[PDB]
């Protein structure tokens, strides 16, 4: 009688299941365990507005994912007006991919679940395959839901003969149960995949996500917008030309700008020990971050 | 008394096997555990008509692998004219591999069973080999049946030193029970599988499936045909130059063309949902550009 | 209950194979169920073609110690081997030879089916492994067969279950150790696709090794002529011609090629093969043989 | 399984560190064995010289949010920086700065010891790495120190063991993934000797970046002053004079040369201070030995 | 011997069953002549490692009963049972039996392969235990100590190969002037069990020839050499 | 010492099993003298220097130079005449296929280092074991190297455990950057010169018979670029002629066979060129 950590995690999984609010569906062992990673929508504090700079991609994702979910009774007659199985957001590191994912987990219904591949792989034999199958069994049992695989470039890597038989069979069972013999028809089971290097993801799984949204490094206008958002609620001195700094931070990403502004606010509060930012601390922060960014060279 | 979850699998498999329709065959513990995976033909909504673009392959599969199951009155005389003990489909990912088997499950009127390799593996000691045995036992028990294994290569990979003793033992038991000592009398049992990396399948299991079908990457004409297939029920209007749009999408596979058409239809319905309109080759040709930009991402 | 089915099956088969009543208490009885009936499988030496010298050598070296044993009783060294191994490329007669031997060799044949040896319960595996050799000498002469011996008896390593590694020493000690190899005539023959990782110890217990090469031109011609025997093949067909073009082809591959030709002929629904449908099939396989490449 | 003795050992350690009661199932317990008690450390801010701007910025950025936290709960933008790392040439302070932060910042600083994560059994390493963040948020405010993070989290390449890729991917995901990045206050810090091939995403994961450099002329005089405070240095020994001769040397090799020159006074006794001459001879010999390699 | 000591004595092989003697160990007489002064002399562990075959279990079978007093072989399978892990009891009862018949040598074939009962056996550890294994690589750390003497039964060399070969043809008819030294020179990597099969194939070459009663004129020896050479080249 | 510490202690060399002493170390006597004051002396008078903070023994000593000339010898000598139980690491006996093993085996080494103080460690062919850090290599190798470095510098200062790692390399040109820093007290055991030939022939000829009138300066002059091991290897060719002269029937070498040997070894030395 080994592998009895399922009851301890199962207590919390049932607690969270009751918290979210579901019908009397009863998971047995493995999907019951995977239910532990279910994320409550209220916990997420990020809405659609918090994602700034890029709105075309946001509108596309909305109209192509959430719209099929809502008023689904108007699209079943059409054979191919259902949400695609697999949406993957790609691009350079950062730039709000995980932010978009967190936003979707709240303002989309479609009870959200994070996979966290670590939980799948297990020590005992023939125990990780059970979890891999339970993932989709759950996705279709408490339907409708969305699955998230953070950093999907490593877990579902490009298949090779060198990988362990267990992990290879795991990523093959994923493919089989995704759109295989018995699932394709209609289950509104859509996986959402974050990726910083989509080239090494796969060739088959690359197609299993027909919808790929590019998340590029913020440009001039995008940078200005994302910085305007960050300083929306914070206090700054008057007549601060926000656009002017966009040129100074030519190649900065979203998080780089966030840190640039945060370090300036911290410099202000340190000078206190409650002072409006005079935009000179911002320039000093840009100059200081330019050196740290040029770490490799 | 451990591993008593066989009660739920027993109930499920018994109900499914009674639904599919069979005689009072006796299956006790493990054949029952595997019987839970039987796929009922009525559930499948795809047929030979839904599969298009490839006709020669479809005709060859309809004549060589299924007609022997139908024309049993003609092959009891000839020993060399029995059906092949295994046929596999290989090629690039997509374009009907997992769909041809879905159509077969319905059309061939067999006792199609989806193996789902995951069910074979078990944490307890020795259960994997016994389930591997029960698989073929049931197969011969309710012949004529077809066993399907999606991603055969990932499951039945090349034999190496770095594999668990149970997995290798079960993989060798498959080889021994499929065509080894006691088999191939008639048994009408054919094991087919689908894969996209056939080169790493095995040194000899490839021979265990002598007949193999290659699903070519969609070329121009079959691409146009499969696209016209999808564009028959929708509200697509006339004067759509199907040939040109099909020629534009060169490297596209079948699922990629399906996604392109779906995205074009959704773009078209955006206009209505904002406030029911034909796709007059413009939104289609423009969504082709979006799908092209989306494809050129691994570089 | 497992033991009830064991009772039925092993009592039916043991009595059907014509062995005088012996006491197979619990586990020897359980393994007796795997006994193969000499009548069921029907593959004679004539079915084996191409490799005539190898099959003759096997026939002699294995049967003559068993049959005509009276001539060999006075000798202490000329007795049936305590181990045989038939390796080589896949297919091409290995399990075919194994099947044929089980019929025209006497020496009641018992397949091992390694799967049955494993058991989740404690102690069942080792007890079954011992009961195998117990039964083998209980009803001698007997042949033991382990298909894909390389996988079952894989190279000993650290990454193996304690019971699967205990049965290794069990087998090794009971095969030719302290209480065997006197007057038992228990020959253990095995077949394997890959001889690389068989063993270092078990490899020694199977000294006699008959290697069945990939059928060459003449052996390919012979094996191909063999298959086209019952069906209505059209005369004037040059088997040597197709043999020339089937260089890389294997035995089972040629079997499937003939099957495809015959099924193509039947598609024209009662025609004899006139070497043109054979050409179609061989062209198809030459185009497709490089499935990996 | 060896986690029974590991739990027994980590018991005395965790409870010894003045903790709030928490239950650790199996893995967070295994990682708790790496806690470093503040009293065990014997390094403070005063033990560091030559770089006062860098350590002042370090405190201003990391300790100012931690300490006097009652002034930042009203603002969502002023939180401690996640992933503060200190790069630069080998030696000269990095690990010593980490120890100083560990001792003089409280917040139950913990070392990672990346070797403990690797395990032969399948699924062990991936599930163990999550226990790190689990314990960290369990007993926050905490610090996770990836010593020599250059090797642990390298630039992701196509060819790598299935274990390491999943390991670093789960690291990045648990860092700032779906359910994280709030007032938990967890702050990782790494001390790499080479920032060339650390990562592309992990680099962004670390916004704050400190530059520990080879001590300059003034910094070298400062560290030389600090070195011989406990020792009885001679009178009229110009530390600035020897700082010039020791141009390229870093801090550690300078401490070495100092110990070597000091041992000579003992050699002459086996007990007088160093009158600026033994220092010169020792630094000459050490320069020759350093340039002897090439 | 109430319950378990009887279960163990059930494996008590008899001296009359043994069929080996010192002459049967041909060529490897130096190791067994060094033995007596080492082991047989004290009475009137001991582990024998080496390559697969070539006298290990042969040397174990010889001196087992003809020398010593009523020794017993364990064959660890005897320990593991179906019920709730009673092995420990047996593991103890075994040594109990050992004190009954002072002395009785204990044999453990393939000791390398041979949970809690394992530690109990290690702990309980009069006679010197004899453990024969094909690989001393990873036998154990604690077990290796209890066995201080380790006789390396090496792969027979040229002279040793010829010595072991001449024994196989002692009571079997062969041709005169057969160069045993030459055939031994031919076989380089052969073991004793392999020379056995080679000479047996050579003799069968004559038996069959008669079947279709004759000495071996070294032609069948050469044929068996050429055949077993390819036979050995299986893994490679 | 549960599992790994025992695996490493299995390499513990016994002091009495080393037949080398300082009297058997010639040609460079300044090096062994510096060894006394820089390394042995801290270990000596330990009751004296506990008060001194920065005068404790060193951690990491490196002896580089072209092959031979005593790189290998002094090590065992340092273990014999100074106590301080010594262990050779056998760098090749570290790596294994099993995942996560090498890391634990290595950590066990530095554990053995401290729980058996005062313990020296010797890393032969450190270049081979700890080759220059490279961006492109087996992740396991770089991980092991970084773990070794961290545990070396990790929690050793202020502990006064007296662990003095020592590494020898034929070429220090591309050893490392940080690892080289880890071994500060580099000892330049260097190719000796004409003066050393006498020293090397002394220890070898003292036991056997060699007639007088054999000018040591002559054997030093006939060869100028020979190493420490090369001079011993050359004396072999000469001694063998004299030894053989009797077998074809116990004689001293009258400075002549040395000439033939030096000539033959000059010819052989001219092999690559
Ligand atoms: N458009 C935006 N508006 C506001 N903040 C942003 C935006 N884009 C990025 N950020 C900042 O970046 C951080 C999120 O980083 P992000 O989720 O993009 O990392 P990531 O690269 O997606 O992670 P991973 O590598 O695991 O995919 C947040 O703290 C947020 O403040
Ligand atoms: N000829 C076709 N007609 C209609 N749809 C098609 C065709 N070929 C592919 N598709 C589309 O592709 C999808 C099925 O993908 P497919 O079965 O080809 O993947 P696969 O490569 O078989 O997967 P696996 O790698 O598991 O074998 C379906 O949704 C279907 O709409
Ligand atoms: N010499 C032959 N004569 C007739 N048929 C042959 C011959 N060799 C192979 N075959 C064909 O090959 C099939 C048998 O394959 P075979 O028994 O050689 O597989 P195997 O390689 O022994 O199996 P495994 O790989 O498990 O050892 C039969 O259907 C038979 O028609
Ligand atoms: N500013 C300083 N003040 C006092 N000691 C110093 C200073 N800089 C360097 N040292 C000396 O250097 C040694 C510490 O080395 P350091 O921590 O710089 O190694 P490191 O190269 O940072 O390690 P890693 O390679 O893992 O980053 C101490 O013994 C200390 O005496
Ligand atoms: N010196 C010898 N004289 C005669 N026969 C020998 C000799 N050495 C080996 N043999 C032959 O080898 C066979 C015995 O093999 P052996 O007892 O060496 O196996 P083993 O290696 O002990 O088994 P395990 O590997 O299980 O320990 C006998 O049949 C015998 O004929
Ligand atoms: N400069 C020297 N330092 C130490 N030993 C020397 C020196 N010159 C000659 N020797 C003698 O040479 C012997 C060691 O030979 P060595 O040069 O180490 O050969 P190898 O390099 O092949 O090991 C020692 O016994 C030592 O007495
Ligand atoms: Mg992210
Ligand atoms: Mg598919
Ligand atoms: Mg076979
Ligand atoms: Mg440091
Ligand atoms: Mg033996």
């Amino acid at each position: 009688p080994t592998r009895k950590q399922k009851v301890e995690a199962q207590k919390q999984a049932e607690k969270l299941m009751k918290q979210i609010g579901v019908k009397n569906v009863k998971l047995s062992e493995y999907e019951m365990s995977i239910a532990a990673h279910l994320v409550d929508p209220l916990n997420m504090h990020v809405t659609w507005s918090d994602i700034a700079g890029l709105d075309d991609v946001i509108t596309d994702l909305k109209d192509t994912v959430i719209l099929p979910i809502k008023k689904k009774h108007l699209f079943e007659n059409s054979r191919l007006l259902q949400p695609p199985k697999g949406v993957l957001l790609y691009g350079p590191p950062g730039c709000g991919k995980t932010l978009i994912a967190k936003a979707t987990a709240k303002e989309a219904g479609c009870r959200f679940i994070n996979l966290q591949p670590s939980t799948l792989t297990d020590k005992w034999y023939g125990e990780s395959q059970k979890l891999a199958a339970a993932v989709f069994s759950l996705a279709i049992k408490l339907q409708p839901s969305i699955i998230f695989i953070d950093q999907i470039d490593s877990f579902l890597r490009n298949r090779s003969s060198s990988d362990h038989e267990a992990t290879a069979m795991m990523k093959a069972q994923f493919m089989s149960l995704w759109d295989g013999l018995d699932t394709d028809h209609s289950c509104q089971v859509i996986v959402m995949g974050a990726t910083n290097r989509p080239q090494d993801l796969d060739s088959a799984i690359m197609r299993r996500m027909p919808t790929r949204f590019h998340i590029n490094q913020p440009a001039l206008k995008q940078r200005e917008a994302i910085l305007k958002l960050i300083l929306k609620n914070e206090n700054v001195d008057r007549h601060v030309d926000l656009l002017e700094v966009a040129q100074e931070t030519d190649g900065f990403s979203g998080s780089d700008l966030k840190e640039m502004c945060r370090d300036a606010a911290l410099l202000c509060v340190r000078e206190y020990v409650i002072r409006p930012v005079q935009q000179q601390d911002l320039h000093r922060a840009i100059e200081k971050m330019k050196k740290s960014k040029d770490a490799a060279f």
